[PDB]
């Protein structure tokens, strides 16, 4: 099953708290990017060693209780340090200001590298630390088995799963650090339906 699971549609949630100084929700709510903000770059000539730079969460608009579930985005290679994953409501109010029991779960992108978290359980073969990112990352949350799984939509190819307790209500989950970008990504089946709707609605006469 090429895309695991049904894909779930959702946003940004606007509403949840998120570092709006650091975090720029684009006009569709389907992307975020992190900046430097104006309080920070206004008093920058008193930065000349360095600065506490705040992780800053984002989570999706819409919780998943059960079922499964699969969501896809592309992160800028530039990006200096980004997370992706699931997190309960328990976490995020930390977040925002065994495996299978930690409620939540998240990679490290950067410098254009997925960096997988650990490999327990699994001897079989000398597995990579660091991978190239991919331009396009899927995430399959599977509520019944409690597991997620991290997949590189171009080569369609797991890199990374582990189990995750789904006895909560579970968010897509992100967080951005000095300068970065994420980007929801529809389904190529949306955009055949939105050309359908183009032609129905907006194709007329001279």
């Amino acid at each position: 099953m090429t895309p695991p699971a049904p894909v779930f549609s959702f946003l940004f949630d606007e509403k949840c708290g998120y570092n709006n100084e650091h975090l720029l929700l684009n006009l569709k709510r389907d992307r975020v990017e992190s900046r430097a903000g104006f309080n920070l770059l206004l008093a920058a000539e008193r930065i000349q060693v360095g600065y506490y730079t705040s992780l800053d969460y984002i989570i999706g608009d819409t919780g998943i209780t059960k079922g499964k579930h699969f969501w896809a985005f592309r992160v800028e290679p530039y990006s200096y340090l980004v997370k992706v994953g699931v997190a309960s409501s328990d976490k995020l109010q930390e977040w925002l200001r065994f495996d299978s029991s930690q409620p939540f779960t998240l990679v490290t992108i950067g410098m254009q590298k997925f960096f997988i978290p650990k490999s327990p359980t699994s001897s079989n073969e000398p597995e990579n630390r660091v991978l190239p990112m991919p331009t396009s990352i899927g995430i399959f949350l599977d509520c019944d088995k409690g597991k997620v799984n991290f997949y590189d939509m171009d080569q369609m190819k797991c890199l990374y799963e582990r189990q995750v307790d789904c006895s909560h209500t579970l968010y897509p989950a992100f967080a951005l650090m000095g300068s970065g970008g994420i980007q929801l990504e529809e389904p190529i089946t949306a955009k055949y339906l939105e050309y359908q709707e183009d032609m129905a609605e907006n194709l007329y006469f001279q």
